[PDB]
């Protein structure tokens, strides 16, 4: 199936945009990642920068994760992101976001060979 490294990119990566350009970026986005397919997924982050920058973190600062494993990094810079979160009354097949765009650290779990992010902890 698909790897957690795939669904993180998948999930998580927008390269394509240094930012979120309305107020309908989170509508659309979902869909393009396929994350309303069955559900609609309540919360979610897009990182806008290069996928190099975000795999990166993985040798950055080494914090305490929620889960008390020892893989989580926090980036040593703040980058553009987007946070996604569904409103109290979406509903499918039409799920709808509030969107919104700030700059912060992110902090993500890293693993493998190479070792690179598999999920989005928090953005500080």
């Amino acid at each position: 199936k698909e790897t957690a490294a795939a669904k993180f990119e998948r999930q998580h990566m927008d390269s394509s945009t240094s930012a979120a350009s309305s107020s309908n970026y989170c509508n659309q986005m979902m869909k393009s990642r396929n994350l309303t397919k069955d559900r609609c997924k309540p919360v979610n982050t897009f990182v806008h920068e290069s996928l190099a920058d975000v795999q990166a973190v993985c040798s950055q600062k080494n914090v305490a994760c929620k889960n008390g494993q020892t893989n989580c990094y926090q980036s040593y810079s703040t980058m553009s992101i987007t946070d996604c979160r569904e409103t109290g009354s979406s509903k499918l097949p039409n799920c709808a976001y509030k969107t919104t765009q700030a700059n912060k650290h992110i902090i993500v779990a890293c693993e493998g060979n190479p070792y690179v992010p598999v999920h989005f902890d928090a953005s500080v």
